């Protein structure tokens, strides 16, 4: 029978829906041969190992809205067809254990946004060679470590937006070779690697806007070969010597790229450097 607090049907996809009920625990016999199980704005705190593990033909699971602090590593235990995870707005999670996702090798979208994570461990995307969403926005991501998102060969949106990261490192992005959305915008970015983006040959947008970059290396930019959409408003650019780089690689863009506004020196605050011309930079 259906679990109480839960409303269970069979056609189009066996779906258990518990949602917004207040519910502190999963519900206690979950149909095994549930496809969607909706527990999206409950009160759950935890996540036990193997809560999921009869319905093996589950491929949407949404957990998001709860008040999750703690996912066991194997909560997902038995899940191989899973295809849609939304832990999405379980702001006092703030860490996922890094084998928590292993073995989910036909997950497409993971929605992670809004679940205070102040770090992506060791593996914790490890194997997710069937992801194509990727949801780490307004979280408090401080940096993106080597070869985190390397397994990811078929991702294409990657959101990291709103996040507090300072840096990003020569081999933060690489394996991203299906990449055609990358948001960054509003974290504190300071510095890109002149090889940041080495494998991002399909990009097609790149947000850096609303940031704290000084000066963009063009060697992060020129394996872009795909880029349309640029940009890199609202960042303290100064305008000397530093942006020659920049502003004749602007010239050359025949993509779609924002205002690149100079903050420094006071004679060219406030100008845009994609409007300028190098006779009015400083020389190195
Ligand atoms: C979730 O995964 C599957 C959903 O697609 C589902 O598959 C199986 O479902 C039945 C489980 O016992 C199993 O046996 C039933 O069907 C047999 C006759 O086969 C019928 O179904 C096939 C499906 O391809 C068709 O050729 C045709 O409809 C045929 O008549 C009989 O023994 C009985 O009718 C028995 O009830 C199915 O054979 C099997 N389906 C498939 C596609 O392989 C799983 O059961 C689901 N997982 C769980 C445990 O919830
Ligand atoms: C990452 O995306 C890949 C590209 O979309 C995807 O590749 C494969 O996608 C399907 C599913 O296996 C394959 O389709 C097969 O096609 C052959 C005919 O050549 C037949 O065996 C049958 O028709 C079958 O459907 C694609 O051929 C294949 N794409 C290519 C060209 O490599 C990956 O599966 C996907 N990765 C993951 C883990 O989901």
């Amino acid at each position: 029978p259906c679990p109480g607090a839960c409303v269970c049907y069979n056609e189009p996809k066996v779906t258990t829906s518990c949602p917004q009920q207040g519910l502190q625990a999963v519900p206690v016999g979950i149909p095994a041969a549930s496809q969607r199980i909706f527990l999206h704005g409950n009160r759950i705190s935890h996540v036990p190992a193997a809560s999921f593990r009869a319905c093996r033909n589950l491929t949407i699971l949404w957990l998001h809205s709860n008040v999750l602090a703690r996912i066991d590593a194997a909560a997902f235990t038995g899940l191989a067809l899973l295809e849609q995870l939304d832990l999405s707005d379980n702001a006092q999670l703030r860490s996922v254990d890094p084998a928590t996702f292993h073995g989910l090798g036909r997950l497409h979208t993971l929605h992670l946004d809004r679940c205070g994570l102040q770090e992506l461990g060791p593996g914790l995307f490890r194997g997710l060679a069937a992801l194509q969403y990727l949801y780490l926005q307004d979280n408090a991501l401080q940096a993106l470590p080597d070869d985190t998102f390397r397994d990811l060969g078929n991702l294409t949106h990657l959101f990291l937006h709103g996040n507090r990261i300072s840096s990003v490192p020569e081999r933060a992005f690489r394996g991203l070779h299906s990449l055609d959305r990358l948001l960054l915008h509003q974290n504190r970015v300071a510095h890109v690697h002149p090889h940041a983006f080495r494998d991002l040959g399909r990009l097609m947008t790149l947000y850096l806007f609303a940031n704290n970059l000084s000066a963009l290396p063009t060697e992060a930019l020129a394996p872009l070969r795909a880029l349309q959409y640029l940009r890199l408003n609202d960042n303290p650019w100064v305008c000397d010597c530093r942006a020659r780089p920049l502003w004749a690689w602007l010239q050359k863009f025949r993509g779609s790229s924002s205002e690149v506004p100079c903050s420094l020196p006071q004679r060219l605050a406030g100008r845009d450097l994609k409007r300028l011309a190098a006779n009015d930079l400083q020389g190195c």
